[PDB]
């Protein structure tokens, strides 16, 4: 039983993944994250799947992570469906 991944889905196409990431990141190590992009246009979906180092960072890191982001752009954090 060791699936613990994150669903974000507020991911900003002005960005790329390797910036949401770190923001991520600023909860735990990450471990894997899939930002689903548009090959057309190679821009992203406005969402992505994550899932940290250390299963127990995934329930603190929605907690916080769930509503975080500068700007008016804003992260929905949740537990991946």
């Amino acid at each position: 039983a060791m699936g613990n991944k994150i669903y974000v889905g507020g991911l900003p196409t002005c960005l790329n993944q390797d910036q949401v990431k770190e923001l991520l990141q600023s909860f735990g190590e990450l471990k894997g994250l899939n930002l689903v992009m548009d090959t057309n246009t190679n821009l992203n979906k406005g969402f992505a799947f994550f899932e940290y180092c250390d299963p127990s960072v995934t329930d603190h890191a929605i907690a916080g992570l769930h509503g975080m982001l500068l700007g008016d752009r804003r992260l929905v954090v949740q537990r991946s469906i």
